[PDB]
């Protein structure tokens, strides 16, 4: 098993380490190459409010209550940076930056990145006032004021979401005009609660170590700097699919995420993708989990199958 | 909200907790219509495994620990026994046998129900040694000596996976031959560890009040009874999805399970359709809890898209 494991599993976010519980569960030779800390965009999170059976809990402790029942059901971890997972139909191989594992089935589970601004002090407050996902934490704002900085469909849609709990939402955004849908531009106009601001970029994110309380935004035209007082920023620039260990396979789409179908599994046999990573719409620990339980259940009919 | 909600969940499942914990974070008129004790299936199951962020837990308290958060977010619980839901359009009514609740989405989480084998002692000893799912308590009875009941695919293939824990696996069944597939019988006559009683009928189950220690086998041609030693039973009879409220709506398929997509949305816009009642393959609070995060984020999308 250690020369030929059931899984090999390409990453250790919610969706990998549950495929992982399911699989070894089921009595399979199951091993996670992971680059680095379990959890995956977890350990960046710093409450999370919408996990079933957990009223709060923080990304960290989290990551480590679905990490130790794994070693319960005998799940190997190994420590790796997968270059590139190669396909020999009955059997795949993933490439490590130093070894080399074989496996009957590989679960694909890298999840993506969110993409930053390069701006100083996003890195330093993200999620204590800064944020990338306003599903995530858009209801901890409640009637507060919040800056969203985008002027894509992302942008104005999260805003007008994010209308549902804050005072105030205004928009940043380096162009005099939006490059959304007319549809969603009318909705943000008619909708009172949002505000927007013109031919301007975020300068610095500022705060007392704790929150945000307010951003320095420069404008490109003129080019100075005025300061805004704002207790929240969400930011959507788009995200990175870590997909580049499996260009060759042609599994992904132009963008690179993973398509997959109902059951997790991908157009090369024996090779599946969960998580973040695929070609879907609700990326939450939820539907990680969702999808995770679908592809560790699915490796065992694929094994029997043979 | 309280003359028209923005959402009735029918069932208190963790498919429909889910999706009225993400509803209501989403600052949502919520409310779910219950039949009984908040937890459906839950409430039956002696230890729940593989649930990540959970070692070990017991089906009460993880689906009471799933339903204090909801009372932080407003979520209103109803009691009720939905006879009716029909459609208008831009509305909804959902129909009890004593009121009758409007919305603007409905979230159908009603799940299934086991299918029962008439035995004395197969209650009693329910999750306890009687189990109808074994990828749910198959891990739990390692190395000991299990029964499977029927005849079709599902008890041929769920022995089969049994005997990834089992030492040995002998399934009943009520005639002298198989109705399943030719290819699993063959992989059933296969493998060593499983071995099968023809032309016989469980009689009744039996233990120690804790555990199934044994079980009464009568034979339908002879009538003799005969008892035999078995750490577990696992039964499939088939199951039965709760759509009795929705035969109106032609959204369910022949057997009755509804029929949805990606999004968990029906033929019938506005109508979501949750968790076990689903037509799909597998079935685990981990499937129920995806489910419901996407049917509970996308009642905000159809709202406001009107
Ligand atoms: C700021 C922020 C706030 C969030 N808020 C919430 C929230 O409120 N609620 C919520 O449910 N979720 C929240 N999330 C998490 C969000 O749901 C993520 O999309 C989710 O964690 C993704 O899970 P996943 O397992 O599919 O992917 P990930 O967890 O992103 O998987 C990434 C993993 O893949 C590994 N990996 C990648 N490439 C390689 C490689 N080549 N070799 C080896 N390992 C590799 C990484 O080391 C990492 O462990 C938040 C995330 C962020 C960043
Ligand atoms: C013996 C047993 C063992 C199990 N073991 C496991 C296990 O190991 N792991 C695991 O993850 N899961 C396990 N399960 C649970 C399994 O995953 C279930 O399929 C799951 O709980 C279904 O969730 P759901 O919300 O989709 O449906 P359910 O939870 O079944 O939803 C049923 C709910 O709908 C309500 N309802 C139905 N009709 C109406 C109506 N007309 N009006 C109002 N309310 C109505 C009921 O009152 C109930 O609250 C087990 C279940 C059983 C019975």
């Amino acid at each position: 098993s250690n020369a030929m494991y059931d899984t090999l599993i390409i990453g250790s976010g919610p969706a990998g380490m549950t495929a992982a519980l399911y699989a070894a569960r089921s009595n399979l030779s199951v091993a996670i190459i992971e680059q680095g800390a379990p959890g995956g965009q977890m350990n960046n999170t710093f409450d999370i409010e919408n996990y079933p059976g957990y009223d709060h809990i923080s990304g960290p402790e989290l990551a480590m209550k679905m990490y130790e029942p794994l070693e319960k059901f005998n799940v190997e971890n190994i420590y790796g940076i997968v270059q590139k997972i190669e396909n020999f139909g009955d059997y795949k191989c993933v490439l490590t930056e130093d070894a080399s594992y074989e496996a009957k089935t590989v679960i694909i589970a890298t999840g993506a990145k969110y993409r930053v601004l390069g701006v100083p002090g996003e890195e330093y407050y993200t999620s204590r006032g800064v944020s990338y996902c306003a599903v995530c934490d858009g209801a901890f704002f409640r009637d507060q004021d919040l800056l969203v900085v985008g002027g894509g469909d992302s942008a104005v849609e999260e805003a007008i979401y994010l209308t549902q709990f804050a005072k105030k939402v205004t928009v940043v955004h380096r162009r005099d005009q939006l490059r959304a849908q007319k549809i969603l531009q009318d909705r943000a106009f008619a909708n009172d609660k949002v505000d927007f601001i013109w031919d301007s970029v975020v300068k610095e994110i500022q705060g007392n170590d704790i929150k945000v309380s307010n951003v320095l935004i420069e404008n490109v035209k003129t080019g100075q700097v005025t300061d805004h007082a704002f207790g929240g920023v969400f930011i959507y620039v788009g995200m990175n699919p870590v997909t580049g260990m499996v260009k060759d396979l042609e599994i992904t789409d132009s963008e690179g995420w993973i398509i997959t179908d109902d059951h997790m599994r991908t157009s090369i046999p024996g090779i599946f993708a969960i998580g973040d990573v695929r070609q879907k719409d609700l990326r939450q620990i939820t539907t990680a989990v969702g999808d995770g339980a679908i592809a560790g259940q699915g490796v065992y009919h694929y094994l029997e199958s043979f």
